[PDB]
């Protein structure tokens, strides 16, 4: 009364999706490859990777062919000098998302109404070590003036803002594997609360190098399986660590009345956002998944949605022994008998683990799932331990229509025990 | 109606402040040194800095004496192996903030009610280049397993969570110079909206090395003035770039009813949070300060506070030609004739520019200002160009009491054109 005010929360919808991933570039193409059970995980070739026990990764395919990434479609040869690889991928995904929403702010009022929330999980390590080398060897003057702008996490968000004249909230998170989920969630709360009417929201990461793969490997996080068709297998008995990918994924979120008055196409509504912390270990998850259960519960509370109204969960499950099990337990614990009436899939068998981009690419897939009422498969799931007895949509996509509202969750958990869930619903 | 729901916003207050800064460690001590017109900016000594045109910086004083930072008061010699310098400073500031609030969550319910929002502006570059060196020279096995946990931006937030069992929202931003402001603002919105009843919120950065100073210098951002008593002079005619500092600052924000029911001491209330983007240049600010004017206006709108109710502005002003002028113009433009009835100061002459920590240390100072009704000075302001004609509280602190509510703003602007304002009020 004296303690608790009311203020307007607007409803928020997704009107644009832009994807630069190991499955390819372009939204309907990546969706088709995903649903079709395709994967971007390949073998590492290069004598530079000989020292590391990992031998697979998921690269964004590059070139001018179908579904490939051509940097020069989006950025000039000069711009490329001042930008990191993740920033270039973010600029590409952003342009594609805005084209997909039809949103091209030209008036001062629309420019001010649109912000950017694009996070990055890790800065590019090779920019740092190559500058350190130049500085140690040739001195102060061989350090680039674009060194700082190239290594700051917020520079993708900053470059997308300048390129498209987006003057609303300018925000960047860096929460490891949860980055992309927080970016969409934070953008959801900003629009809801009134800070903005449109947000260009997502994640980017492109850090596959021997040094980064050496680091994740020494942390015991990466699969040592040398067969790229088999390495990443969420919920599988033989899962043995994640497979690193790269990419960017960007969603245009928009205030609902704003979307309707301009006659935009709406994929889905964002209903809720949940966050929690394990407060356990810096790399390993709560083995009982208590923090997972809390962020999912929080998102349901924020949405005003009961467990029994959920149709689909896009799992974080990265193909790790402890992680996949923890998450499985969380779902069973929260959803109880409804755990077996819903479907769960993890799309990381297709994309790899895209780090700062994982949570946004998975929010985009969950958004497509709700819009189409069709679920992408979990790859490689060709057997199961007795406790892994949910419907994991193994291997083949499945239609999942209702006359009820199709409501989904997407989970993202990260090093440091940082957890987020998004609740996203079809109209 | 169909578009616009209402939901509960709780009021949010600050109950704890923890400071690890170039002025010293400890809240009332740092406040006394600040008000007293002291500075932490010193000369760079070291042959390793010979190559760089900058010759001053602000270090956290280290040792077991009064106001000094002794790492081993907070972390063990083993922990120090798995943590970066900024993470250790964040752990110190966090412990001090929670001691200052009297908040020590022991029950599962209070642990779940308390989250951490601690950002970092730049990862420590020397961790990256030293590992790159070890990897290139001795191979995969000489890479530390703590390499990844040591270089991720969210690891300070993660370590503070694990150390104190904080299980609420776990969130880390990385928005350059705006980091600490966003962290407090995001933590404010989380508590208001219901995601948490307590947040351990702030920023940390500790990246002074030749390489980082080389980078900021090549970007033309740093003062080349060799006199440490004079280098950093916000709003001064001879200002010529910022002076890099290091440190951490952490605030405990708390739901208002929660603070009152446990009989905690409340410093101030957080009323509003504003965010914007210049959409201009990647390092230089809008020269007319339009983005500054928009984030300040947004914070006032969020607060429900008219320009004429503001008593104090803690300026971002870092001692740069374009920046200080832009911000000056913004204030004059928003506040009009009331610009001359309020007071403005920049405390960066004392602390240096603390990067990821600047916005949180400046929110703490603004919070102290409101609680005491006493304003810290702008250092070195011994002359003025004709357009710099506000009350900058030059050189000496000033009492600034009212029977009206003391309302302040604190501004933070950053590379990438990312802007934030906080509105904070005495009770
Ligand atoms: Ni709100
Ligand atoms: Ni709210």
């Amino acid at each position: 009364l004296y303690f608790q005010s009311m203020r307007l929360h607007r409803r928020v919808v997704i009107t644009g999706i832009g994807l630069v991933t190991p499955l390819g570039v372009g939204t309907h193409l990546v969706w088709d490859r995903l649903i079709g059970g395709e994967s971007g995980i390949v073998s590492l070739v290069g004598e530079e990777y000989k020292s590391i026990p990992c031998s697979v990764a998921a690269y964004v395919p590059r070139g001018s062919d179908e579904g490939q990434f051509n940097e020069q479609n989006f950025v000039s040869k000069s711009d490329i000098k001042s930008m990191s690889s993740p920033t270039i991928m973010a600029i590409g995904a952003a342009e594609l998302a805005m084209k997909d929403s039809g949103w091209h702010p030209q008036s001062e009022a629309d420019q001010v109404a649109t912000g950017v929330a694009i996070g990055m999980g890790m800065i590019p390590l090779e920019v740092v070590s190559e500058t350190a080398l130049n500085f140690q060897t040739k001195g102060y003057n061989k350090v680039s003036p674009f060194f700082v702008p190239k290594i700051l996490v917020n520079m993708a968000a900053g470059q997308v803002s300048i390129r498209y004249k987006l003057k609303g909230p300018n925000h960047a998170v860096s929460t490891a594997c949860t980055t992309g989920a927080h970016a969409v969630g934070d953008s959801f709360r900003f629009i809801a609360h009134g800070d903005a009417d449109v947000m260009v929201a997502g994640g980017t990461d492109s850090c596959i190098s021997p040094l980064s793969l050496a680091g994740f490997s020494r942390a015991r996080a990466l699969s040592t399986n040398s067969d790229p068709k088999l390495a990443c297998r969420p919920f599988h008995p033989k899962r043995d660590g994640f497979v690193m990918g790269e990419g960017a994924a960007v969603l245009v979120l928009e205030e609902y009345e704003h979307a309707v008055q301009r006659r935009a196409r709406i994929y889905a509504e964002v209903l809720g956002y949940g966050l929690s912390g394990d407060a356990g270990h810096i790399t390993a998850p709560d083995p009982e998944g208590e923090g997972a259960l809390r962020c999912m519960a929080a998102a349901l509370k924020d949405a005003g949605v009961q467990p029994e109204e959920i149709s689909y969960i896009n799992a974080h499950a990265t193909s790790t022994p402890l992680g996949d099990a923890a998450e499985n337990k969380a779902i069973k614990h929260l959803f109880k008998d409804h755990a077996y009436a819903l479907a769960v899939s993890s799309t990381k068998g297709a994309t790899g683990h895209l780090l700062g981009a994982a949570g946004a690419v998975e929010a985009a897939f969950t958004t497509l799932a709700c819009y189409y009422q069709k679920l992408p498969p979990t790859l490689n799931l060709d057997c199961s331990e007795p406790e892994f007895d949910l419907n994991y949509v193994p291997l083949k996509a499945q239609e999942w229509k209702t006359e009820k509202r199709f409501i989904g969750l997407t989970n993202s958990f990260g090093f440091g025990g940082t957890n987020a869930t998004l609740c996203i619903a079809g109209l």
